[PDB]
């Protein structure tokens, strides 16, 4: 149930998210007024597999609760399609189950997936990819923009060690998928920490032609350089998939995560980039917010931060709906 603060003295103008948030089955989405879809991914099995600190499986509801009380400035509804819960170490199945909801939702609304670990990215991409295949988009040019301190391009299948898909392999899996479909792997990793990624990961990134900006490269002086790079990245694709790993932010701003950023890139330093991406509300098909771990949050700081970001994206999606 979506509930929150009520200010009767304001009438219909005191509209908040809970006033227009509507829990519904993705199946009935085809019969509703066009809105923006919300999906939860309660899973941190990938986090555990990638040797991180578990807890993100409980994040979806807390982010939704925080979101419920935010003011809503659009006559557009928000459809809560529920949460896909991972059972045990059944990561792969959980990711496809989530992808299933996304695929059904995409024809009627753009979606925001709120999860546990960044393993959510494989679920989101699959949902997006399967939607394209199922709707005749033969060779989609998808721009994947990830704000993460990590490349998360780790190997998931190796005859050198016993590895498996995890919170650190999503984007490698995405590249693999693209290769076999004959699609381009257009990937941008912004805010990457060279102290958090070994030489192997940087080598893999260069090999795959990934465009990345290190945490230390963000500054008022380099904005011109990087926004232009961002612009060109955007110019070369028809669809955008925005994925935010909360561990990209300074530990002070996002304490509730598996690996609090020892350095990070401030929300304000990243804002210009977010604003540029969200301007292309036409191309923005989907997005997700990863790694919120309630177990390490402080007075719900991270939860609210995640809700504000979710809200920023929803506004862009909501404006697109009204645009058409």
């Amino acid at each position: 149930t979506w509930q929150g603060r009520h200010d009767p003295e304001d009438g219909q103008a005191g509209r908040r998210v809970h006033h227009i948030a509507c829990p519904i089955q993705v199946g009935e989405l085809a019969n509703q007024e066009p809105g923006v879809a919300l999906i939860g991914f309660e899973c941190d099995a990938g986090v555990e597999r990638n040797k991180g600190r578990t807890g993100a499986k409980h994040a979806p509801s807390l982010i939704k609760q925080a979101l419920a009380n935010l003011a809503w400035h659009h006559p557009i509804p928000i459809y809560d399609l529920g949460n896909i819960r991972c059972e045990g170490d059944e990561l792969e199945q959980a990711q496809q189950e989530c992808a299933q909801v996304i695929q059904q939702a995409l024809p009627h609304a753009r979606a925001i997936v709120l999860g546990g670990g960044h393993e959510i990215a494989w679920a989101t991409f699959q949902g997006l990819a399967q939607h394209f295949l199922a709707t005749g988009v033969k060779q989609p040019r998808i721009g994947i923009i990830n704000f993460d301190a990590h490349f998360d391009l780790r190997t998931f299948e190796s005859e050198l060690a016993p590895v498996r898909p995890s919170s650190g392999t999503p984007f490698n899996q995405i590249h693999h998928f693209c290769q076999q479909q004959g699609w381009d792997f257009h990937y941008a990793c912004l805010g990457v920490s060279r102290a958090s990624n070994t030489p192997a990961l940087f080598e893999r990134a260069d090999k795959l032609g990934v465009w990345y900006v290190e945490d230390k490269a963000f500054s008022p002086l380099s904005l011109k350089d990087h926004l232009t790079q961002l612009q060109h990245f955007i110019d070369d694709c028809d669809y955008l998939y925005l994925t935010i790993d909360l561990d990209v932010f300074p530990a002070a701003s996002a304490p509730g995560v598996s690996a609090p950023a020892a350095r990070g890139v401030s929300l304000e330093a990243l804002a210009p980039y977010f604003d540029r991406i969200l301007h292309y509300k036409n191309k923005l098909m989907i997005a997700d917010i990863a790694e919120y771990n309630p177990s390490f949050d402080i007075d719900q700081h991270t939860a609210r931060l995640a809700a504000r970001l979710c809200w920023d994206i929803a506004n862009a999606m909501a404006e697109q709906v009204q645009s058409i």
